[PDB]
């Protein structure tokens, strides 16, 4: 049989409610008054009502704005029953597909990374990795794609940036010499993810680093 | 059968083409490959290649802009074939609908419109009636709808509005007392047709009107 793979619908629209999807029929119609009705999660199932279609004319809706993040998908099948009662065709799969906004700030998967360093290593030496995911689509498009910057460091002493981060992969490294247990033990770097490869939705965190011996 | 009764598309869309309408596929793909294929005007007869659909996806798209005062609505079948080269599905028809804009300006159905009115006639009197035509959606939209006005009069006297239009009609009237065959026998009127209720596109042409005994 066939199916209706995909109808796509953005998330977050905005504008007037209920909007058209499509409009489907039986061409046994011309037999017979024809009622349509649909069934499945989003339909009569929870979240009930969210899709819902003309009776007479066929047109399929959506009653108010989607979310892929919470359901990315919906499956719905299309029925036609005769005035008399008896169904004139085999339930039709049509399936709704959401597709991303960019709705949704990446989040460091700590408050707080912690690392250390030897501080006689030499510039260029890793440290530790802070990390943070998006739940946008990172298949489909950049809004999950998250790109770490440095915002500051306390203290700035010796010099005002010892470390570096990796834009991709969120490793930090000693960048400069001077990095000494006895004059500064402890750096506080604030660091940034942000999404839309570094020039979206941004989130902070922090990167405690002890210099040992 | 199901039949796609309509899928809309406006008219005159910009930005990149092709772009996605609808994904149908065979439910036995299960069984087989399966390979899509459309028919029909739009499709593989004349205008061949404005709709595709992806061979093995089943991604039905547009590859242009529509013109819904050219063709308003398209008739295509979706073909399902398995690899080995049996159709697996009974063709489904597929209508593509074109949503309107207003794209056209109204049009008087003669560059210049005649009429005469008794010089004693009173005001109210009516003398004419000018009409236009608009090749936009009546039914669905005010693209179409077209309100009269006039812009202009000559000559000026003995008062510069003699006359009037009805805004819906297009019928002009005696406006004012004065008309005088022997002072000025003839005025020419320019008159203006305005779609979007008189807000929109709009044209012009002229009434001459004739004072007569
Ligand atoms: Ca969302
Ligand atoms: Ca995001
Ligand atoms: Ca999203
Ligand atoms: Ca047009
Ligand atoms: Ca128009
Ligand atoms: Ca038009």
């Amino acid at each position: 049989d066939w199916v209706i793979a995909a109808i796509s619908c953005p998330e977050n629209e905005k504008g007037e409610f209920p909007k058209n999807l499509v409009q489907i029929k039986s061409n046994r119609d011309k037999e017979t008054k024809v009622f349509y009705s649909i069934t499945g999660q989003g339909a009569d199932k929870p979240p009930v009502g969210v899709f819902i279609i003309e009776r007479e004319t066929g047109w399929l809706k959506v009653t108010q704005p989607l979310d892929r993040e919470a359901i990315a998908k919906y499956i719905l099948y299309s029925h036609a029953v005769s005035s008399n009662g008896e169904a004139v065709e085999d339930p039709m799969e049509i399936v709704i597909t959401v597709t991303d906004q960019n709705d949704n700030r990446p989040e460091f998967t700590q408050e707080v990374f912690e690392g250390s360093v030897a501080e006689g290593a030499v510039p260029g030496t890793s440290v530790m990795k802070v990390s943070a995911t998006d739940a946008d689509d990172d298949v489909n498009t950049y809004n999950a794609a998250i790109a770490y910057t440095i915002v500051s460091q306390d203290p700035e002493l010796p010099h005002k940036n010892m470390f570096t981060v990796n834009r991709d992969t969120g490793v930090i490294s000693v960048l400069t010499s001077g990095l000494d247990r006895e004059s500064y033990p402890t750096y506080t770097l604030v660091v940034q993810a942000a999404d839309l490869q570094g020039e979206g939705l941004s989130t902070t965190a922090k990167a405690v680093i002890t210099v040992k011996d």
